[PDB]
């Protein structure tokens, strides 16, 4: 009866081509990244994280926990990851107030969503390269 | 750059008032969050316990409600015999100590690697392969 992980929190967020990301439309299995532009740490991880989306075709979601972090500034950070989806302010909710409802504190955070849209593992700081692989290829994806 | 985050600075005391911090837990481990009260909490216990008896990796486990003294603690953990309860030291309660974690709420499951780092966290239910693999990578002899 009782699947492994939490559910989603709900949201509403927008990529940047301005379609709608909502747990139900999030492409699954999916990573789900927290970073902030001031933060070195997390930015250093962007280059593995993104080696990982390549290989695996997983959609990497990426949220800035940084209110100052606008459209501009993200998307600039953003341009030289294309396997990487930011997701920006939608008319209902900022991606730092969406970050807030994870229930996590600081970043960076990475998330492995499975298909029934549940967070079945979670890694904080640096993840694993092999942990992260590991944890997409139990929560069905294949490379 | 080596995985996960290291462990807040703690001081525990385990059933026999032994102490318990950083540099002296058994890794790798896994720490528990739970809450008395909590049904989701409650439910997960018979699962990670069997895990604990199988790969005889120390399972510790630390409440995040105040009101839950070593008498409520140890009585309800003599189900489960073979986690290790963490109470609270001349400095430190369970409950503060679960709050230098970068985590809220209940349960969580964290899996300490042999240097002391948090190497996988689980919401929920950890499923039985992922929980297996995050202590196989954590270095645990199985």
């Amino acid at each position: 009866a009782v699947k492994p992980g939490e559910p989603l929190p709900d949201f509403l967020l927008l990529d940047p081509k301005g379609q709608p990301v909502t747990p139900a439309t999030v492409s699954k299995p999916a990573v789900i990244v927290f970073w902030a532009s001031w933060c070195t740490v997390c930015k250093a991880e962007f280059p593995g994280l993104h080696r990982v989306a390549e290989e695996t075709g997983v959609p990497f979601y990426v949220i800035s926990r940084e209110p100052r972090d606008t459209r501009e500034v993200v998307l600039e950070y953003m341009k030289t990851y294309p396997r990487f989806i930011p997701l920006l302010a939608s008319d209902r909710d900022r991606p730092h107030e969406v970050a807030a409802r994870f229930k996590v504190l600081g970043q960076p955070w990475t998330f492995v969503v499975d298909r029934e849209g549940k967070v079945v593992a979670l890694f904080a700081g640096r993840a694993g390269r092999e942990a992260l692989l590991d944890a997409l290829l139990l929560a069905g994806a294949d490379l």
